[PDB]
């Protein structure tokens, strides 16, 4: 009953064109451990066949075209991603598509365009007067043609590019006739321009294309879902009316969330207000206080978990995770839960009511990096805390953050689930005990830690309550016997 997302990638994958038959084949692992949906990476034709997918060259080419070197994406071929979401579906999991519309890359050709620079920390202030650059806008999609789609891209299409051709120069330039648009995030003055060509959301055709698409992406992999790339460089109303118009063309749900990557509930909240509440978004400042307290030695007080966290407010519109492709070892928003503390952090994201946890194949399987400070694989540390909340992690909830180090929290179990309750305790620091009330109803009951780190059994007393133990630096989730 308990839904568990799993984000299906880390940034390092091998680029042997496996991926997609990988995801097929462990669709029966995924199904029996819990899981109830994968967000996949970006399905459609990068920049080369190595991209991570957020290149965007061609979103209507799913590795089908001879394009950019090759057919397949760096994942697999059409038919194959269409395998594993065949074999996902018939296991009852989710599939939520990546959706990368803030800008293209791998433009076909130039064009000549006339442009001025802008100041990269305040893209509001113009620091040049006009000039003719060489930037990356033409789409022609030579290997795909007409087939599905003839809209073409050029200049006019997007606000602004980071290239020049002729000088060779790197440089934000905004387009002649062009405004960034707005509502996006106000850091850098305006964070609409990331890299590539950026997408115009001003540009009516474009508001068009980029809907259209979004119901032919969805139709053309039976996707159940989205997750929304970059979405503090992409105005708002743009985002709620997308959504809004796939949904509408679907006649689904559509699950969506949001990767708004900022490290406060304030920028958030506004991005949830100004897009109606009709999606979900990454709880991206918990993920940064699962990075401060894996980090700080015992020092962190735990007990500031429970606040300025998207799940704290909004639980009903917070995707929980650990970490992520941008978080892992090397990438651009590198804050790794470290490997001791990332247990506890999968405790608190997976055991508890509020919120709709991910797990990070990262994680799972460990990143596949040149480094020597790769994720290591953590599967077998967390298969115990998934089928916690897959058979465990129901009814009233009772919360224990009083203390420094040691934090839990209790479930009562529901009658709906049979043999339902737990008891978890984390601690950054030094363990010991902690009496924990877990209901009346399981007064007599035999517990034990399902994690096995802790091999004492706890009996529940006449009044409802055990006394739980936990490891230095460590988790421990009792459930009955
Ligand atoms: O597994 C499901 C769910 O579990 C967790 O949610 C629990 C939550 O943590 C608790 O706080 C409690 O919920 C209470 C809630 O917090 C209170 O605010 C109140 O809710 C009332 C609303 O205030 C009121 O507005 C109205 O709500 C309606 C919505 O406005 C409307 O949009 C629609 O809701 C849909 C969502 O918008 C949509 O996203 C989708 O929801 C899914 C979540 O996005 C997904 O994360 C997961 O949810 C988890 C959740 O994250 C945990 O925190 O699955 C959701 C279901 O698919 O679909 C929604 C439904 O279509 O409809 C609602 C009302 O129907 O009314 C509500 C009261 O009904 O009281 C809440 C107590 O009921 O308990 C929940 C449940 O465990
Ligand atoms: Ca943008
Ligand atoms: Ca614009
Ligand atoms: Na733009
Ligand atoms: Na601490």
């Amino acid at each position: 009953l308990n839904g568990t997302l799993m984000q299906y990638f880390e940034w390092y994958m091998p680029n042997d064109g496996q991926h997609w038959k990988r995801l097929q084949n462990d669709s029966a692992y995924l199904a029996e451990h819990g899981i109830t949906a994968v967000w996949i990476p970006p399905a459609y034709k990068g920049t080369s066949q190595d991209d991570v997918g957020y290149g965007a060259y061609d979103l209507y080419d799913l590795g089908e075209f001879h394009q950019k070197g090759t057919v397949r994406t760096k994942y697999g071929t059409k038919g194959e991603l269409q395998s594993a979401i065949n074999s996902l579906h018939s296991r009852d999991i989710n599939v939520y598509g990546d959706v990368v519309i803030n800008h293209k890359g791998g433009a076909d050709a130039t064009e000549y365009v006339t442009a001025v620079e802008v100041d990269p920390a305040d893209r509001n202030r113009v620091t040049s007067g006009e000039q003719r650059i060489k930037a990356w806008t033409h789409f022609q999609f030579p290997g795909r043609g007409s087939t599905y789609s003839d809209f073409k891209w050029y200049w006019y299409h997007f606000d602004g590019t980071d290239w020049d051709e002729s000088r060779k120069l790197n440089r934000i330039y905004k387009f002649q006739g062009k405004a960034w648009d707005w509502e996006v995030s106000n850091e850098n003055g305006n964070y609409d321009y990331l890299m590539y060509a950026d997408i115009d959301y001003d540009h009516p055709d474009v508001t068009a294309e980029i809907k259209r698409w979004g119901t032919w992406y969805a139709n053309e992999l039976q996707l159940d879902g989205f997750r929304l790339d970059a979405v503090k460089h992409i105005k708002f109303s743009f985002l709620r009316d997308w959504v809004n118009h796939v949904r509408e063309k679907t006649g689904k749900e559509m699950f969506t969330v949001a990767e708004y990557w900022q490290n406060d509930l304030g920028a958030l909240e506004n991005y949830l207000n100004k897009t109606n509440f009709n999606h979900s978004v990454f709880d991206v400042p918990l993920h940064y206080q699962f990075h401060a307290a894996s980090t700080q030695g015992g020092g962190y007080d735990m007990r500031k978990l429970l606040n300025g966290t998207v799940v704290s407010k909004h639980p009903v519109k917070a995707v929980t995770f650990v970490d992520n492709h941008d978080t892992q070892p090397g990438q651009s928003l590198e804050s790794t839960v470290q490997t001791w503390f990332k247990p506890l952090a999968y405790a608190f994201i997976l055991t508890r009511e509020a919120g709709y946890p991910q797990i990070f194949y990262g994680d799972m399987y460990g990143t596949k990096g040149a480094s020597q400070r790769e994720i290591p694989a953590l599967k077998h540390k967390i298969e115990p805390i998934l089928k916690a909340r897959k058979q465990y992690a129901y009814g009233a909830q009772h919360d224990y953050f009083d203390h420094h180090n040691i934090v839990g929290w209790t479930r009562e179990g529901d009658s709906s689930v049979a043999n339902s309750g737990l008891a978890a305790l984390i601690t950054d620091g030094p363990g010991g005990t902690k009496r924990m009330y877990v209901g009346r109803q399981n007064a007599g009951e035999t517990w034990h830690d399902i994690t096995g780190n802790r091999s004492d059994s706890v009996v529940i007393n006449a009044e409802g309550w055990g006394e739980f133990h936990v490891n230095g630096g460590s988790v421990s989730i009792y459930v009955q016997r």
